[PDB]
């Protein structure tokens, strides 16, 4: 190409090619946005059922029981045996 001061491709050639090379490499970003959120799933489920202790309708029904009977048997009075 040059025709007068020795044609290149050479030592020159790779001088060149090594600094255009060097200056325009760096990072490469391309764009990043990782880590994503996937919560898509709830539930509250446990078991339990520790016993409910001292039930109120037990006790309703125990008093309610034996004031009814009293009543009856009050009323007739007479018992065979």
């Amino acid at each position: 190409m040059d025709r007068d001061y020795s044609t290149p491709e050479d030592e020159e050639e790779l001088i060149r090619k090594a600094i255009e090379l060097s200056l325009k490499e760096s990072r490469n970003s391309a764009s990043s946005e990782p880590i994503v959120p996937v919560v898509e799933s709830k539930n509250e489920v446990k078991r339990q059922e520790i016993e409910e202790e001292e039930d109120p309708d037990l006790k309703a029904a125990i008093q309610e029981s034996l004031r009814e009977a009293e009543e009856a048997k009050l009323r007739s009075e007479r018992q065979k045996a």
